[PDB]
């Protein structure tokens, strides 16, 4: 069993001997601190407090699991025994803490308060730090859902321009990413946080994720199709190609059905099998079941450009009412190589100088949706900005001289609307003035109990994209 | 409950469809294919076999759950409920494939067949390439144990080279990465990876997944030190940094202690409050209970310096044996800020330009360790090279025109030692004719059971360094 006790940095075990004798109160906050990306979807600190942090975490067991780890750890009896007794003795193992929380879903600026934590008892003004490494690893749905969101803005923008409406953006951005994250708990967060934005995935895990932690009206919260892999195509012989494709589009005759092309040769591939030898078989399909081309290798916009245009002449095209070149109905392309927020630019820019709908394409992406991201991209980071030694509060902060985007915030925090309806957060306490209506921190957690949760859907609606407003 | 059912790539539950009629046998292998790091450290399947694969891993639950679950997500019944329930009825739910594989701690050259999957039952030609998704993650402990013998191969050069031996190689790049992975299943992973090569450690995760999934002889695999963070320093008020600071070193006067430095000013921090207010309480530790004094902010390179610079004007400096400079054992700095492969050889190399001992330094690293890597960097991929369909073995492959680097081997793999002592991958069978010794991969997995595994002791000696051999 995961054992709390065990889950933090090395270094904070120690730090119930470092803080200012006779302090009652440690106060800290999480932020997207300010230094592109310019706000953030809050997103996966619910998994968080109902996987990790309430109800009875403290034991006997856990206590003398985590000493006798720690005695051989640091080769001294540094670990505050007395502390964690103390908590399951008179809390029955919950934790003393209070944690106020932006709604989920919610889009922020960056540089404001997400959520602050702090001790409810005063003997347990050490635990509020203790859990800051749990709380951190925050960072990675947050980064995930808001990097996902971006690249929802620059489809969205693309698809508009380039069709008049946004009819199928929620599947315009596939999760390929199961294989290239680096643990099983890890694919579930994240496969759960591009879900806040977009409806197809191949990342099963998040699926059960949201059922267990969110929930939604809807059976499951993301989709997808039958599709093939390198493997389903190369297994029939390399002369037999057209073979494998006959077979897996006849399989999937009445169903969308992806094939990946570019086992030996994507333009072979496209002009000769798919556009002669088995053209037929494409033609008689239904809109609601298109062949989906699947390139998987080269430079992904060239790639992109030619097998589009290789597909308008062997296939009829049409021009829609802004001018862009589309495809028959029951013939599609993913690109799922290669894409990442940058690249998703290049390519539906490339798209449209070339006159190409963006209504004829999908993406996958793999690890650029779900791996390539760091705690850095957002700057996510948690910090003490209130103490109260002697029953006196200070209030506290960082402020490093060679580097003015390290410094944090001082005192008690709230998050406002600003009159203009935009985001403010007040420090030093500010907010008990009542010159900015209510906090939108909310208590989501409270000794041991979450007091708080939305559901999946909630958070989808806060997420929305201003254009789809 | 995790169920292996609801842990492969969507499209995988229709691939046992898209198979040619009448296949048995589907054989595929793992590599970090061929496209700054030479060699990898093959590290974490024991892991993924143990925890995810062996014994009953399907039940009539998990085959339900499954089924309801594939329903609504392809909105059809495509899901092979008949093909699981057939290894439930057949073999208890016990996983028919045979896996082969390099021994764990094996530094190998890229290119090479790491490990070997194949179902040793006809029915269960779809099996092999389920699994697929699940055993890729293995990239993960590869590409950070690999990494973190690459900075291990660059400190032992410059600590060689500075202080005339490798004493102290093993702590000198310290985890600091818990709170910055994308998860806790990730930490305890990295933090067992990076193990492989280092002993210093913060991420705690590592600790029980090594005793669990690996074991010991040593009670612990990696270690730490009492050490401040911001909040404990800041706590005191911004005009009570140096009552922070005495109070931290003298509730741990007699075991080493870092205290991080740069809250307001680290280079006050040095010189005024350590170098002159408190370097009372410093010059009386014990050698084997140095301050290590860290800076957290700037560039890395050029702070390092300078803390050096102001320590060294302020403590009494020795010339090593080699003509470096070496701060007093009851001193030492480590820079946790900003640390990747890439800046590590950077502040090495300033370091040794300015005749600084390496001695006097370690490092922390944390998001560079464990998070900011990608499949990508290895190029560690699984493919399909043999098929036997009506009674037929066939070699395949891709080869794909725009992408000669994605070239996949052919036939049946096997790793041999060539005549000069290097490795070999052997395809198309060609092993079997004997001109090349024996194939070294061996059986790891088979029919539900792990067939062999390696201590955390074994490992660690089979990623030595040759330097440290030699
Ligand atoms: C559900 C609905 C019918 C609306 C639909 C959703 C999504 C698409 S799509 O075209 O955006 N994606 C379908 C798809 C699914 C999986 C794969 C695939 O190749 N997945 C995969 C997974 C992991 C690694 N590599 C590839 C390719 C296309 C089409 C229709
Ligand atoms: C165990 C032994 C006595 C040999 C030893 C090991 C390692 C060192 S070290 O100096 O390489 N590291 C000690 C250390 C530990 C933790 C922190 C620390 O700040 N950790 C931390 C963790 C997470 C985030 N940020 C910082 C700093 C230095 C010194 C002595």
């Amino acid at each position: 069993e995961f054992n709390i006790l065990l889950a933090t940095d090395s270094y904070k075990v120690t730090h119930y001997k470092q803080y200012p004798p006779n302090t009652s109160k440690v106060y800290s906050y999480f932020e997207c601190r300010e230094k592109k990306y310019e706000e953030t979807v809050f997103y996966g600190l619910q998994y968080i407090l109902n996987k990790y942090l309430k109800g009875k975490v403290v034991t006997k067991e856990k206590i003398q699991e985590a000493k006798d780890v720690y005695k051989e750890h640091f080769q001294d009896d540094v670990f505050n025994e007395k502390g964690w007794n103390y908590i399951l003795e008179k809390y029955d193992g919950h934790l003393p803490i209070e944690i106020k929380a932006v709604p989920e879903g919610f889009v922020i600026p960056r540089g404001n308060v997400l959520f602050t934590v702090e001790n409810t008892d005063p003997e347990c003004y050490w635990l509020t730090n203790w859990i800051e490494t749990i709380l951190v690893q925050s960072w990675y749905p947050i980064t995930v859902a808001t990097n996902s969101r971006e690249q929802k803005k620059i489809l969205a923008k693309y698809l508009l321009e380039t069709s008049g409406n946004l009819d199928g953006l929620e599947y315009k951005l596939h999760d390929f990413g199961y294989r290239g994250v680096s643990s099983q708990e890890t694919a579930g967060i994240g496969a759960s946080a591009h879900l806040v934005n977009f409806k197809g995935t191949d990342t099963v895990a998040g699926l059960a994720l949201i059922k267990k932690y969110y929930g939604t009206k809807d059976p499951v919260p993301g989709y997808s199709v039958p599709a093939a892999e390198h493997s389903t195509i190369t297994a029939w012989g390399k002369d037999h190609e057209k073979d494998a494709f006959e077979h897996i589009v006849t399989q999937f005759s009445s169903v969308p059905v992806s094939v990946v092309s570019d086992s030996y040769d994507i333009y072979n591939a496209c002009e000769k099998i798919w556009g002669e030898d088995l053209r037929h078989l494409i033609v008689s399909r239904s809109t609601q079941a298109p062949l989906i081309i699947r390139p998987d290798s080269g430079n992904p916009l060239d790639t992109v450009l030619k097998v589009l245009e290789i597909l308008g002449k062997k296939f009829p095209v049409t021009e829609n009412s802004k001018g862009y070149k589309l495809l028959p109905p029951y013939l599609r392309v993913i690109q799922g190589d290669g894409v990442d927020i940058n690249t998703l630019q290049e390519i539906v820019e490339g798209m449209k100088q070339k006159m190409w709908s963006i209504e004829n394409i999908a993406f996958g992406s793999g690890g650029g949706l779900l791996q390539k991201l760091t705690r850095d991209l957002l700057n996510c980071s948690f910090k003490c900005s209130y103490v109260v030694t002697n029953g006196l509060g200070i209030n506290v902060f960082k402020d490093p001289v060679a580097d003015p985007n390290k410094r944090s915030k001082k005192g008690r925090l709230s998050l406002h609307r600003t009159p203009a309806g935009n985001f403010v957060t007040l420090e030093e306490g500010k907010g008990d003035l009542e010159e900015y209506g209510q906090d939108l921190l909310h208590t989501v957690f409270k000794n041991g109990k979450v007091t708080k949760s939305y559901s999946f859907d909630e958070i989808r609606k806060n997420a929305q994209l201003n254009i789809e407003l």
